[PDB]
């Protein structure tokens, strides 16, 4: 399928134990996909101070149209240094892997996949 129905532990950033999915764009994209087939990703929200907490490359989900069954269309972009590799709309949240933390709620995604 080219999309994938998901739900996402969204986490608290001072909780993120593994804070990045690795050390170049194409290595992030790729780990993210796995980690989101795998059911082994999170979210974290962005706000003020929040993405300097984490490691770069970062991957963001950007909402992709305007939602089927309440999950909000999104696809991945990396970002490193200030540029992005892809090209989409709002920023849902940044992906990191998930090893157990505790979330504070779930984002509902349709994943272009």
């Amino acid at each position: 399928k080219t999309h994938v129905q998901l739900s996402l532990p969204v986490l608290q950033v001072r909780d993120v134990l593994v804070r990045g999915f690795g050390d170049s764009v194409e290595e992030v994209l790729s780990e993210a996909r796995q980690h989101l087939k795998d059911g082994t990703c999170g979210l974290v929200e962005v706000e003020k101070g929040v993405l300097p907490q984490l490691e770069q490359p970062y991957v963001f989900i950007k909402r992709s149209d305007a939602a089927p069954h309440g999950h909000v269309m999104v696809e991945l972009v990396a970002e490193l240094e200030g540029i992005q590799y892809g090209r989409s709309g709002e920023t849902l949240g940044v992906l990191v892997p998930h090893v157990g933390e505790i979330p504070v709620a779930y984002r509902k995604v349709l994943l272009r996949k």
